[PDB]
């Protein structure tokens, strides 16, 4: 979408997976979908430093509003869990120097069941660009044919520009036309600044494995047109959450910065382990993320359990995923020659090689013709990044 | 099996899953399977309290063997990883106050493709008895027909027997007999002190539900066939290896305790974290598993991705575990009728409920009509403890 927006992935919070559409504030008050918790959250971003590693959007996902629209046919927040209203609630958070997110659907109901935008996409837009809305999620359930999904979501992007504020347009439009419709990719990019390509995410390796190979296996039709602007989303990151171990967290964070995905973390600020915290904040990785070239990474081949990803970065660089898939044993050892990475240009005449994870380390030297040698743990990756010597050498 | 053996649960340390078929000793010398593997693990054993908690079986898997028999038709442990020989390493493990298991296989050939001991059962299970061997895991790879299975496993049973030394036999027996019939499990505990019941487990939260879900399906033909000296095998404890969130550990260590079954760690004792060194050598949960009265235990209800879980123990004593199944969100609470547990027993007129995971902590004293609320992970377990009031006014 050519609203100048998202111009590297867009970073944030989105309450989703983690507390889900909980309206019990009676018997469970501090996780309930509520003002409280999202002024919780907003202070903790700052304070914690997510802030300054690079998430900036406080995103509330369904059940925020109250079940009927107001006379003059507005969405309301929910009365008992949001009584200072949106407003507010954006005020808040700009002050924090944070912008906000909020969701709504392009059907006659919200997944949750809430009022559906059908039919007041326009009403809706000013609506929140009166808030002060920075970013909305439009999600696609209940909608009744594949026309109406489209128009419904291109009326909105029009009706979002119309009110003259920024605001970052993230679209399921994609993700509702599987298996039996192609999606045109180059008319959602015209539409949306990023888009939801598969079902959705939960605390589990069974879904980061489902994600991951949906993505390597249709990746000829989505890889090339994402870029600067238009993002391929594959969900939310869960890590510091409870289903996945050590590996398959650090899986996650890896694979999400080869694919150029946006960051949305989906877990509780207020208790979330150091070393979760330190990996989701990780500098040198968010980099690799925010690579301001933007070219999305791919799977460069797969067999005996094995997994190589790469991703093209500016400065002529390249980050690198393995991954063990083996889900049996201990950490196994993979080897692959350095003249197959960045088709073949990466270590030509030689590369530098450091390690992002599972821990940082410089591996030095490696020239055209020589071998890299790892130990990927079981369901863990291994991510390198890879300067070229020609290109270090000029200044 | 009625051989005095397995009384409670067989507790030790198997090398399959975590170390697996590694013969590169070359390039991987600290984890291919070697006499010096062994003998490392036996030292940590000792000296990391392992047998202290009860672990005491140090089990040789897979891969120990050289390619083919001697001339006289025996086993022979591989020259190179295993130079001097499985007797010199059983009389270490001994002295350092251990037993040892081996494995062997009922087929053809072992799972990896080496000798396996169809026409050799009476040859094998007296080179066995020699060496000192202590415990033998036998496999049903490679096994032509079902009665050749039965025979297999039942002749094994007598040719130790035979030999005179007293040892653990764990049969895979029911698992290979499961993909064509409905297993005897009254035959099965006349000539095992446990059976596996699964092909294999992984370092997975995916092969844990697996096994859970199995067991409390069939559970009406396994639980009550289950007590001291035969037991069902749920597999090798993953504790402390790569693909289990802390949550999912914590549910296969209370479930085990639950389902009263063998632990088998199959970890790497020289790096494991302390917190699984914690779990895996908690006092009260090893007991439960080891409780006297021997009675498994069993699924008592499921529904809306919740699971409860409970064992009779000896004193009129109850553990409950509750595990919530939903994958995504966070701690959901659940909330049950003490009167429903320990077929309604447990609590009457009331009973004092302690925690035991994810953390040890006091609840209190509840009555047959009182409700209780916890919060659990998920893929979490939460583990209970239940005296009767009766039997605590009963301190004379
Ligand atoms: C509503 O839709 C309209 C119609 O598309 C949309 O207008 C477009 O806005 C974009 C982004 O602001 C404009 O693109 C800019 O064009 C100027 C002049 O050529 C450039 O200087 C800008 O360069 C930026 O990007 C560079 C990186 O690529 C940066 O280095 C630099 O710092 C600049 O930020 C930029 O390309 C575009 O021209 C219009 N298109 C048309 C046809 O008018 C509008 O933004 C939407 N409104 C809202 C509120 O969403
Ligand atoms: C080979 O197979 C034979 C035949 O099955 C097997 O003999 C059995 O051994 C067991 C265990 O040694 C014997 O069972 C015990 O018998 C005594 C005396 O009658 C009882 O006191 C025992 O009762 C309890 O007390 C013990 C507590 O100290 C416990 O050990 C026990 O679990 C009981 O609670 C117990 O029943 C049994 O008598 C024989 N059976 C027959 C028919 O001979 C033999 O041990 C096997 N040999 C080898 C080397 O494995
Ligand atoms: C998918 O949609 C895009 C955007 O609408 C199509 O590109 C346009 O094609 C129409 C012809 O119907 C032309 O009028 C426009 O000039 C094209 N615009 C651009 C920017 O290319 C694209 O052809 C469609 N692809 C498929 C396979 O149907
Ligand atoms: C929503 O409901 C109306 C009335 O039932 C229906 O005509 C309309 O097509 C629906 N819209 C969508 C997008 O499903
Ligand atoms: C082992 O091999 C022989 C020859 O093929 C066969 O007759 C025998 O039944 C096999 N044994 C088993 C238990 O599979
Ligand atoms: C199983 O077979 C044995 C004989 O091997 C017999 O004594 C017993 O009745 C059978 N049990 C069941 C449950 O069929």
């Amino acid at each position: 979408l050519d609203n100048g927006l998202a111009r590297t992935p867009t970073m944030g919070w989105l309450h989703w997976e983690r507390f889900m559409c909980n309206l019990d504030c009676q018997e469970e008050p501090d996780s309930c979908i509520s003002e409280k918790l999202f002024m919780e959250m907003a202070e903790l971003m700052v304070s914690e430093g997510w802030k300054d590693a690079g998430y900036e959007y406080l995103c509330i996902d369904d059940c925020w509003m109250a079940p009927q629209r107001d006379s003059e046919g507005r969405l309301q927040a929910d009365p008992q869990r949001f009584p200072h209203g949106i407003r507010q609630l954006a005020n808040y958070v700009h002050s924090k120097g944070l912008k906000l997110g909020i969701y709504a659907d392009v059907g006659n109901k919200t997944c949750a069941g809430f009022p559906g935008s059908f039919g007041y996409y326009d009403i809706d837009a000013q609506t929140f660009a009166d808030w002060g809305v920075d970013l909305l999620k439009f999600d696609g359930c209940y909608c009744d044919s594949l026309e109406n999904l489209a128009d419904g979501y291109k009326h909105m992007s029009l009706a979002l520009n119309r009110t003259g504020r920024s605001i970052v347009y993230s679209c399921s439009w994609p993700a509702y036309m599987w298996p039996f419709q192609k999606p045109n990719y180059t008319e959602i990019r015209q539409y949306c600044n990023h888009w939801r390509n598969f079902a959705d995410i939960d605390d589990s390796w069974k879904s980061i494995k489902s994600i991951l190979d949906w993505t390597s296996f249709n990746q000829e039709r989505i890889v090339d047109v994402a870029g600067p602007g238009g993002w391929n989303d594959p969900d939310m990151l869960v890590i510091g959450n409870f289903g996945l171990s050590w590996n398959q967290q650090v899986t996650q964070m890896a694979l999400w910065a080869i694919m150029a995905a946006p960051l949305f973390m989906s877990n509780d600020l207020r208790h979330i382990s150091p070393q979760a915290k330190a990996l989701l904040q990780d500098k040198d990785v968010i980099a690799i993320n925010q690579d301001p070239l933007g070219k999305q990474g791919y799977q460069l081949r797969q067999g005996d359990n094995f997994e190589v990803w790469e991703r093209p970065l500016s400065g002529l660089a390249w980050a690198v995923a393995m991954i063990n898939r083996q889900e049996i044993g201990g950490p196994r050892s993979y080897t692959i020659a350095v003249a197959s990475l960045g088709k073949g240009v990466a270590c030509n005449p030689a590369c530098f090689i450091t390690q992002l994870l599972p821990v940082k380390r410089k591996l030095g030297f490696y020239e055209w013709t020589s071998r890299l040698r790892s130990h990927i743990n079981p369901t863990g990756t291994v991510l390198l990044q890879l300067e070229n010597t020609m290109q270090m050498s000029l200044k």
